[PDB]
């Protein structure tokens, strides 16, 4: 067999064939060693590690693939791992990847297809046969408060009324032989659905957690598609094909038929347990910072022969928390702005900002037709984005004109640094939901869950009126075309590299 | 031969021997072509171009050296051109370069030595023999308002009372056969001295402009050493050697004996002329933005046989306006903070900020002993720096703790983005002098000369009280030493690059 974007096992074979995989066949410790290798890969844009020989693997549970959505070293196929999630050429641009992820937003869903069985049913362990403390669950960072089984699997929960089935990534660690704890926080759809079940008050939330799902499905899992939209049908429209799902053995939820590993059970509407600390997307761990988290009960495990667990070793640049959380939030913000009649062409979360900023490219011809001002426009953009779930993780919005490529962090930083006057050209937002994981929020001087957001206007004054009134002092813009070409043509003949 | 740091001709020979020079012996047009080559060099960190065959060179005036203080491609000798200005090993760090530049601040000056002649007297042209419009003065950017003869020479002016002789770089372009116009703006020492002569009211300011001066002298020329300090004696203390100067033929100022090209004349206390626009340090030109500038009268030219004019093709990253203006301002800010009993260890202007920010590394053990708060400390740091001339060009100060290397822009951006809460952790400064060259100032929404400055506190709350309370989620900090070394030792054996 099945295509790489629809089958995780086929995706691993695609990374091998690409020479974008290192298969490590010698024993590797899930206590820190796997994650240390993976962390070094992410910090150096090396090949994805596949740990085929994990110390503690029992009865086919489990191998690990690290860095499944991290960057490649070359600029030509920098985003090729992400392209392999989506059936795009490995040379795809970030604009092409985000346009692919947005393509289903104005298509009819393609609902999933139920099939009677699949590879995820090759093996099973009941409530008397598994112990989550006896599996080779990784310790990802030396001060983590638990072994984080869940960094790149898909939580599956459904609204009490059955009308909305949500797929999302949210971290979880092993609590004991048959429980996890994890983050379930507003405004995330796992939390929205949990609240629906708690207000109904009758039972715990039927749940499954599927690891090594179809790559196109883990991308949508990481994307803030709208409230009430079933990710399975959005992935179906995006890929042009209905995803094959099989029913859980112990509940009526459906999981991707080729899922490497499936946990079945319940998310409690009443119990909590110690969760964290964890080395998180902004690059930090606060040792001993244990909080209470959601508590999951595991009733059954099913899995593929020779099952592979994907793992994100997240932290400092560059991993899946940057390449997928940032970029997919920026894509949904682009679309949200356009649907609110704001003249935004492109959005990207600069890696240099630890994906806490989103740069918004403005169609300044349209802006001019609005006959508005910086203060009015900044206000309007912030109100749209910072009061919506798609803006949750983003604390700074940078507005830039048509000359800036928002996918080039150097050009965003240049525009921000030179065209936005601190204070005057900015609007602060203190009455919007804040992202507490950002250290200046949850470990900062102010309310952990509120405010700390800013719109920074890097549009220049004439971009609102008559048009750009500068040329860059760069090779591209400060020299005529014929001269530039002469210089490029004579470069090596003159003696340069 | 004489040493490279004391003689420009020896510095050019040192870049050749380093394989850090390309000698272009075929004809090159000073109308845009030289500067286009130079701009491409600066944008790619290539070798410095020496144009030995400039279209329009007459009677030894002149060759051009581009990119004299720009970066090299390698990380190992990135700052080697700057090190060659100062007799430092080409592998010198930015900390070592800035410590060299600061070393004279607590030494007695070594006053200069007068010698009866030198190479700068090999040739001369009087008021009837030269025409500045007939020399091969470069057009640096296609929309410049003039041919900018002066980007990397040294203006020499003296206080009416003779007690202070200032050396500085300030741009100037050709106005007519025997005049320049240029920028003379507060709070710059050329402007401070001009004001002393205008209030005396008796005559125009005796002036000289020396090109291809001793490299150690052009570095101090670019540095905001204190008011009333004669740069010649500071360079003498920094180098351990008294600089040799010769008297001007038409006035009583003294110029470096090995100066490649010397203009002698007067800076008018009454006349102005059209100056600019110019492709400037932040990366911009505003075409047709002509202002009035200072007007210089040229009475005489003296020059070396086969004279070389240094040229900065300034604009977008990376050139002398970044590597010298930013870094030398940051060095003087470091020292100014320490002299005000602020616990600052290091300062650097991140290139990513277009050198509009300075990152200040804090000794947080000392900070803890201060028993202060973010708001109080931010206020104190901003008042010291933004009310001093050394802070003029800098619009944002970022305070960072002991774990950040301020010389690594990636680490500054990470700290800024994750540890400074927008608004709450910042103090805006609207009643301080602003730098109008920054587009958001002079071409922005607010007063061109006032405010727009900010102190951004990227210290975390516990850094003021009990100590850092996090570990980075990175390879260095989230894995024990023995594991890290094992991973590095096995890296290639496992299959990585
Ligand atoms: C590696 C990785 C780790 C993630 N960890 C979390 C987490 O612990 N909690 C969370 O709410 N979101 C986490 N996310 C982000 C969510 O997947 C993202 O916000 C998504 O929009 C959630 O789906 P929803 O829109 O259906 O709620 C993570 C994403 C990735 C790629
Ligand atoms: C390539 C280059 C161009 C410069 N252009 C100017 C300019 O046009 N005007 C100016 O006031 N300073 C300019 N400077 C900066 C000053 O040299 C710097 O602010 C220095 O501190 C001035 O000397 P002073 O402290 O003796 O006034 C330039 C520096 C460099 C390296
Ligand atoms: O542990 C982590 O890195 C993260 C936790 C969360 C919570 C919400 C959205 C993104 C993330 S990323
Ligand atoms: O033309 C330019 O790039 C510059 C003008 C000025 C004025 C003052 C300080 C630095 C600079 S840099
Ligand atoms: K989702
Ligand atoms: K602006
Ligand atoms: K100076
Ligand atoms: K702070
Ligand atoms: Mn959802
Ligand atoms: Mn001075």
């Amino acid at each position: 067999a099945q295509p790489a974007h629809l089958c995780f096992r086929s995706f691993v074979e695609a990374l091998k064939v690409d020479n974008d995989l290192v298969e490590i066949n010698t024993p590797i410790d899930p206590n820190l060693e796997a994650a240390a290798i993976t962390r070094r890969v992410c910090e150096t844009n090396d090949k994805a590690p596949l740990f085929n020989n994990l110390i503690g693997m029992k009865n086919g549970l489990f191998r690990i693939l690290g860095a499944p959505g991290s960057l490649r070293k070359s600029s030509a196929d920098r985003y090729g791992r992400l392209a392999r999630h989506l059936a795009l050429p490995p040379t795809a641009s970030m604009r092409e990847i985000l346009d692919k992820m947005l393509s289903a937003s104005d298509m009819p869903p393609i609902p999933p297809t139920i099939v009677p069985t699949g590879p995820c049913k090759e093996n099973s362990l009941d409530d008397s046969e598994f112990d989550l403390t006896e599996l080779p669950v990784p310790l990802i960072h030396k001060s983590d408060g638990g072994k984080y089984i869940q960094t790149y699997g898909m939580h599956i929960v459904q609204s009490p009324d059955g009308t909305w089935t949500n797929w999302s990534i949210a971290r979880a660690m092993v609590h004991d032989k048959n429980h996890l704890t994890g983050l379930v926080i507003p405004p995330q759809h796992i939390w929205q659905i949990h609240q629906m079940w708690k207000k109904e008050g009758r039972s715990d939330v039927p749940w499954a957690l599927a690891f090594g799902v179809p790559p196109a499905a883990i991308m949508a899992s990481s994307m803030p598609i709208p409230d009430g939209v079933t990710e399975a049908g959005y992935v179906g429209a995006m890929t042009g094909s209905s995803l094959e799902l099989v029913k859980c053995d112990t509940n009526d939820l459906y999981v991707p038929a080729t899922s490497e590993i499936v946990l079945e059970g319940t998310l409690s509407i009443s119990e909590t347990g110690p969760e964290g600390p964890f080395g998180e997307m902004h690059g930090y761990i606060f040792p001993g910072d244990t909080h209470l988290g959601a508590k999951y009960k595991v009733n059954r495990i099913t899995y593929r022969n020779n099952a592979i667990m994907p793992m994100s070793s997240c932290g400092r640049l560059t991993d899946e928390t940057h390449t997928m959380i940032g970029s997919l939030a920026a894509a949904e913000i682009r679309k949200l702005c356009q649907q609110n009649d704001l003249p935004i062409t492109d959005a990207f979360a600069p890696f240099e900002s630890q994906v806490t900023w989103v740069a918004l490219r403005v169609d300044t011809e349209k802006l001019r037709a609005m006959k508005t001002t910086s203060e009015g426009f900044r206000k309007r953009v912030g109100d749209v984005v910072f009061n919506h779930k798609a803006g949750y993780t983003i604390h700074r919005l940078v507005l830039v004109g048509d000359d800036i490529d928002v996918y080039e962090g150097k050009d965003v930083l240049w525009a921000f640094s030179t065209r936005c006057r601190p204070g005057m050209d900015e609007t602060l937002f203190e009455d919007v939901r804040g992202f507490p994981l950002i250290p200046y929020m949850g470990h900062g001087n102010g309310p952990a869950h509120r405010g700390g957001k800013v719109v920074s206007d890097a549009l220049m004054p004439t971009e609102y009126t008559t048009g750009r009134n500068w040329e860059a002092a760069d090779f591209n813009q400060s020299y005529p075309e014929d001269l530039k070409q002469k210089v490029l043509d004579n470069w090596t003949k003159m003696g340069f590299s």
